[PDB]
């Protein structure tokens, strides 16, 4: 079903990146990404549609284009006003030129499915259009995500989706108990950062089958977190272990131990061009002079030009902050001590629809 192609497709996405990004953080919101391509199949046809829909994970076979979008429109309804059930908005958006009218069946699918609002720019005035479409994702994200576009090819067409997330953890690190601690980035770089602490009663596993010991903490409401932390030297194997039979395996684990936890108050935030990610999932016939965009306009002919995600994410001792953000532009074609001072990995989901809402690979904390 679609929470596991969500699954699926999250932790393929994170994969890829991984490897093409060593080096530096990674933080993303898979189930944005996801949003996002999908209120875009809707645009498209013919082999541009079908590879597009099958490297989200859905096979057209088992599944038509109907029942994939009333579902995504049942998750965009469960996301889009925040509660305390799940303190979270998400929304997409479509800025469009002046000069092109969106197609009526797909003008009423975004409308309907996604909640897209559909704003008329002039895009020939790209300083104005793109500052405009900053200040959106700015107003939106609560001014987390700031500077969208830096700086800059133009287009004719934006597709904009942006996620913010708010997650009091049901367990608080205990304010005192906070000391800068050393954290060992690589062999030759050490970082000072505030290392958190609790000692409580936390499901805890030290994996058999994976070089790994991890936690899951709830927040209050629907989201949960897993906090996993590869045997140094050992990231690769665990990230290369990722997936919907893990996180069941590592779930039939857990078990409630004492823990003294350590965690840093992480600050990161990342910029990710998924052009090439995609393509190599096999989502390809987008970016090419022959990208199939037929169900959006009549008026050009299009292909995506770029795909980019920033996401920002914030630990301290209440809880969670994180941000997200995605434009596609188109143009005409014993207590067990838990010490996290070093690269770990941070997956947070809606326990409710299991998405995953926002997916880490911590390198550096500050
Ligand atoms: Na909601
Ligand atoms: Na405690
Ligand atoms: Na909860």
């Amino acid at each position: 079903g679609l929470a596991s192609a969500n699954v699926d497709f999250a932790f393929s996405l994170y994969k890829h990146l991984v490897a093409l990004s060593p080096k530096k953080n990674i933080f993303i919101s898979p189930v944005s990404i996801s949003m996002a391509l999908a209120m875009l199949s809707l645009g498209t046809c013919g082999h541009t549609r079908a590879q597009l829909l099958q490297g989200l994970g859905f096979n057209l076979t088992e599944r038509s284009e109907t029942e994939i979008h009333q579902g995504f429109q049942h998750l965009h309804q469960l996301f889009a006003k925040s509660d305390t059930s799940l303190e979270m908005t998400m929304g997409n958006a479509l800025f469009l030129d002046g000069s092109l009218e969106l197609l009526e069946s797909f003008s009423a699918d975004i409308k309907h499915y996604y909640e897209s609002e559909v704003l008329a720019m002039n895009f020939q005035d790209w300083a104005t259009a793109s500052r405009q479409i900053n200040s959106y994702v700015k107003n939106k994200t609560q001014g987390k995500i700031v500077d969208l576009f830096s700086g800059d090819s133009p287009a004719i067409l934006v597709l904009v989706n942006y996620i913010f997330f708010k997650g009091t953890w049901t367990q608080p690190f205990d304010l005192a108990s906070t000391r800068e601690e050393n954290f060992y980035v690589d062999e030759t770089t050490v970082v000072k950062v505030p290392m958190m602490l609790q000692s409580s009663t936390i499901s805890y596993l030290h994996d058999s089958e994976l070089p790994c010991q991890l936690v899951q903490m709830n927040y209050v409401g629907n989201g949960t977190v897993f906090f996993i932390l590869p045997d140094k030297g050992k990231m690769n194997t665990v990230i290369a272990a990722l997936s919907r039979d893990t996180i069941n395996r590592w779930s039939a684990g857990l078990t409630s131990s004492q823990v003294d936890l350590y965690i840093p108050k992480v600050t990161i935030s990342g910029v990710y061009d998924l052009g090439d990610v995609l393509e190599e999932m096999g989502i390809a016939d987008l970016f090419t002079t022959q990208a199939n965009f037929s169900r959006i306009t009549q008026d050009a002919q299009l292909k995506s030009s770029k795909v980019v995600h920033k996401a920002v994410l914030q630990l301290n001792e209440e809880g969670t902050e994180a941000a997200g953000a995605m434009f596609l532009e188109a143009i005409p074609r014993k207590p067990i001590i838990l010490r996290f001072n070093q690269p770990f990995i941070i997956m947070i989901f809606d326990h409710f629809t299991w998405s995953s809402l926002f997916l880490a690979r911590v390198m550096n904390p500050v």
